[PDB]
């Protein structure tokens, strides 16, 4: 129910192995802004990597200020793998 539907999944190049968990990726993104731990889509999390799902529709938010700042929440050296439905 955003305001586009921007929908797709994103992996991260970090894991339990790295320092991040389910809940970390999570609580994350879901302590920053309105998302919640239900309202995020399908996530992952591997020994290096994990994935996960943004309702959000209007992305460009975290791309200019994070631009070159990021870290285990943040899109340190993750790609775009999904699409928009």
């Amino acid at each position: 129910m955003a305001d586009v539907g921007d929908m797709q999944l994103y992996r991260i190049e970090v894991g339990r192995d790295d320092g991040v968990e389910v809940r970390h990726i999570v609580g994350a993104i879901a302590n920053e802004g309105d998302i919640s731990s239900r309202y995020i889509g399908n996530i992952k999390l591997f020994a290096s990597h994990s994935t996960i799902e943004l309702p959000k529709g209007m992305p460009g938010e975290v791309l200019q200020h994070f631009t070159r700042t990021r870290i285990l929440n943040k899109p340190m050296n993750m790609q775009l793998l999904g699409d928009a439905q």
